[PDB]
């Protein structure tokens, strides 16, 4: 997975990333003179551990293989140190929806919440917790493929759990999920705007929940709702909830 | 001591067209340190002696200057044509940068932006050094998270009044300047007055009207934008207080 520095040509800044900006570029690869690519740079990769953690990512994005998740191509391990991975040409999802906010049609939208559904389930099929689910996480491949992106805190798409006791598995994703979701119905706009991190958890134990999107269908509405459960035990899970985006989308398009 | 020869440098494509002359991007290949991206700026040979010594000046202004958010002279070549090379911020003007990314531009790093450029300011008041023309046309972007002043050297709709009434520039008629550049910033690049006439906007100044607050702008910040806007230079802020003021700012928003 080493790439030669030399068969990497740095193209355009597409956008922001954790550890530094992610470029467009091309690797002239034995397989490939001229093959597209997204490439991950790390500010302060000189230090040990901001290099570890960075770089951890890329063994992390190797475990998987799934089309709604991005793949690894490989990595430059001396400074600057790089990852190298597909290429999303859309760029990110909270970006796209709200520059295509007009143009983009409700089937679209419960596709893309299906499809991460798709990516998630095969990652609880391996058992694989994520933590971060999130619509900033999310990248888009064209125009009707959407791929996780991605592998200080994010208080406000936070399971109550994890705000409380940093508790995270399965069924905090889910509560995650549910954010995620709302955010694609909303057309990008974040969750709680206007709150203070600090006083989301005292309305989530109120009872409080993100509203029904404008034009959400009450069936997908109902969904998030169910990720939205206080005790953990009684959200769904991945397959279910795979299943029910699958009958919702499919009931939108007979529309 | 700044003085490069040409043939150090290999000039790449042209970034900006100008009147008097161009900026291109290059390659210089240091003697002790290969090899360098560079921005270069280039005089034509129909530039006048005048205009060529302000190209020199803008070198020998920047060279005075070592800090983050303000770029870096590396050299110049003396010999006709002029070319000034200067450290490349790669992500162009701020303006377009703005104005392209809107939507990927979420509030903490516009106030980021304007925090940094503070930063740079407060630095250029410390040498007791006024700029004369703020203006997000002259700031660039060097990553997502790093903007830097970019230029030293007619902007009727950016300056204070006593600017305009009477060419005077100060510390005091930068902020001004500055409070105008922060307003850009928030409106992710729409140009301050836009369909109104240059000998006109002396008149709404005078008359105690002022930018209005830019959507999604905290209260605090367009505050801040308005005191920059005092008539009086005297009872303006300076850039010390403007950055103490910008980082608590900063901190609010990352607090959501």
């Amino acid at each position: 997975y080493e790439i030669q520095r030399e068969r990497i040509e740095l193209g355009r800044c597409i956008g922001e990333g954790q550890f530094g900006d992610v470029h467009q570029g091309i690797y002239m690869s034995p397989e490939n003179p001229a093959m597209a690519v997204a490439i991950k740079t790390c500010k302060n990769c000189t230090s040990d551990s901001v290099r570890e953690k960075f770089l951890q990512e890329a063994l992390t994005m190797r475990q998987f293989d799934h089309p709604h998740i991005v793949k690894l191509i490989g990595v430059i391990t001396e400074n600057p140190v790089w990852i190298i991975m597909e290429l999303c040409t859309l760029g990110e999802l909270r970006s796209f929806l709200q520059v295509r906010k007009f143009s983009l049609d409700l089937a679209s939208l419960i596709l893309y919440a299906y499809q991460l559904s798709t990516a998630l389930a095969y990652l609880e099929s391996k058992r694989f917790v994520h933590r971060d689910i999130a619509a900033r996480n999310v990248l888009v491949s064209a125009t009707d493929c959407v791929k996780l992106g991605d592998f200080k805190l994010p208080i406000k798409w936070m399971a109550p759990e994890s705000i409380n006791f940093r508790r995270f598995t399965s069924a905090s994703d889910v509560w995650m999920f549910g954010v995620c979701m709302w955010e694609i119905l909303m057309h990008g706009v974040k969750p709680f705007q206007g709150v203070k991190n600090n006083d989301v958890i005292g309305r989530i134990e109120n009872g409080e929940r993100l509203p029904m999107p404008p034009n959400c269908p009450p069936t997908l509405y109902s969904l998030m709702t169910k990720c939205w459960a206080y005790d953990p035990s009684r959200r769904p899970r991945f397959t279910e909830l795979k299943a029910q985006l699958s009958t919702i989308l499919e009931e939108e398009k007979l529309q």
